[PDB]
């Protein structure tokens, strides 16, 4: 069998005990609420921070809600992290990933702006990308409402948010914002299509993210398999910014992350590839229920500090 950490295994056994309906069998509101509840019970509590403020910026469909996290009430110009939550582009919001954002802000000592991007099925592909790109460009412009000056931006996100991370970096690479992407951090991202991958078959059931959920999200979002904004493995990697790709060894979409990191090396780009051993997809948000995942997040943080100099 594949290696599973004991604390990870205990969580998986509890999920199996819970049982219950699939995402597709729930109403959309129920599916979203179930994600809120899982992260509410599984993640470590929020860090206390000097600044936690709701903002918004203009976007192509209307205003995009944002949340700013900063350990400092005032700070000098520097890079700003721009965070896109996971949830298949269907579930998640500013609260499902709130505690993680406070942790990133506390441990990095950099401001974090999370994006409340439009969700499918109500807003299919590419709505999420439109909002993540717009909000990242907005942050990169150092607007007065932000109260911080950005010298560069650092896209980061988990799962669908890691897909968005890569797409945003490619879009800004092609048409720069007011400051560059100085580092991108796609965490267990969807980069290439997982269909047909060995990891999707190996981890299709019993590893938190299921093949059934992947198919549910896909039906809702409707990304075009030939569009690099849906599957950014298809994009131009020759000028990719410095990158940290973090995956999980038990992740059905693990191989998608492997593929992306291999493509960056193939294009001669600087990349840190970290594959956390014995944990699942979503490890960034289960840091109380599976305490060893706090250390996995701390390794990403250390890699980010190193890559930033
Ligand atoms: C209850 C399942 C939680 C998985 C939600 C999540 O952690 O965010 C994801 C985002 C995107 C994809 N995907 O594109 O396959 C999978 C997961």
């Amino acid at each position: 069998t594949p290696f599973i950490r004991p604390d990870m295994k205990a969580f998986l056994e509890a999920i199996a005990a819970m049982a219950g309906p699939t995402l597709a069998e729930m109403t959309l509101e129920e599916a979203r609420a179930s994600y809120v509840a899982l992260h509410g019970m599984a993640d470590r509590p929020a860090r206390e921070l000097a600044v936690i403020r709701n903002l918004s910026c203009p976007g192509p469909a209307g205003d995009i809600p944002l949340r700013l996290y900063d350990a400092r009430e005032s700070r000098e110009a520097g890079p700003v992290i721009t965070f896109y939550h996971g949830g298949g582009f269907v579930i998640g919001d500013l609260d499902t990933h709130h505690n993680l954002c406070t942790e990133i802000a506390a441990l990095m000592d950099l401001p974090v702006v999370a994006v409340d991007y439009r969700l499918a099925p109500e807003h299919p592909f590419p709505a999420a990308i439109e909002d993540c790109e717009a909000a990242t460009r907005w942050v990169a412009s150092s607007p007065s409402e932000l109260g911080r000056t950005a010298s560069g931006v650092i896209p980061i996100g988990d799962s669908a948010g890691g897909n968005a991370t890569i797409v945003v970096s490619q879009l800004l690479g092609a048409k720069p914002a007011d400051v560059p992407v100085v580092l991108q951090v796609p965490i267990f991202p969807l980069a290439s299509d997982a269909v047909g991958s060995a990891s999707l078959e190996a981890f299709a059931e019993g590893f938190v993210l299921t093949k059934a959920s992947i198919e549910f999200f896909d039906t809702a979002y409707k990304a075009d398999r030939a569009d690099p904004r849906g599957f950014p493995i298809l994009g131009d990697h020759t000028a990719a910014p410095p990158t940290i790709v973090a995956t999980a060894s038990l992740d059905p979409i693990r191989d998608s992350g492997r593929d992306y990191a291999k493509a960056l090396v193939e294009a001669g780009r600087d990349v840190v590839y970290l594959e956390m051993e014995g944990v699942t997809h979503g490890f960034t948000n289960i840091r109380a229920a599976v305490p060893s995942t706090q250390g996995d997040l701390e390794r990403i943080i250390a890699a980010m500090k190193m890559m930033l100099g």
